[PDB]
């Protein structure tokens, strides 16, 4: 599934990221926007050997299973492909975990190239929320 913004600021923030190691939904919303346009299906090869999945491009060197990693750990107990979902439950969750790891939301190299420090407020503008 392709997220319109506001549509997925609305699930982001049903699943609890809003405010989610005090980084304000916007910054989710701004994330998702550069890490996979919005994009549950997203999948981006990386050097390593390791794959980025789903509207979070989360990485399977670490945070999910793909078969494919050697040596990787699976720290969300999930399989990758449980990230490319329409329902992006299983990604929240991983992201909450991730956030939570000590480097915050620099984890994601689109945020913190392109919504870190800017006006991450903006990606919700307009959302009943
Ligand atoms: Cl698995
Ligand atoms: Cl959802
Ligand atoms: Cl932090
Ligand atoms: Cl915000
Ligand atoms: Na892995």
């Amino acid at each position: 599934k392709v997220f319109g913004r506001c549509e997925l600021a609305a699930a982001m923030k049903r699943h609890g990221l809003d405010n989610y190691r005090g980084y304000s939904l916007g910054n989710w919303v701004c994330a998702a926007k550069f890490e996979s346009n919005f994009n549950t299906q997203a999948t981006n090869r990386n050097t390593d050997g390791s794959t980025d999945y789903g509207i979070l491009q989360i990485n399977s060197r670490w945070w999910c299973n793909d078969g494919r990693t050697p040596g990787s750990r699976n720290l969300c107990n999930i399989p990758c492909s449980a990230l490319l979902s329409s329902d992006i439950t299983a990604s929240v969750n991983c992201a909450k975990k991730i956030v939570s790891d000590g480097n915050g939301m620099n984890a994601w190299v689109a945020w913190r190239n392109r919504c870190k420090g800017t006006d991450v407020q903006a990606w919700i503008r307009g959302c009943r929320l």
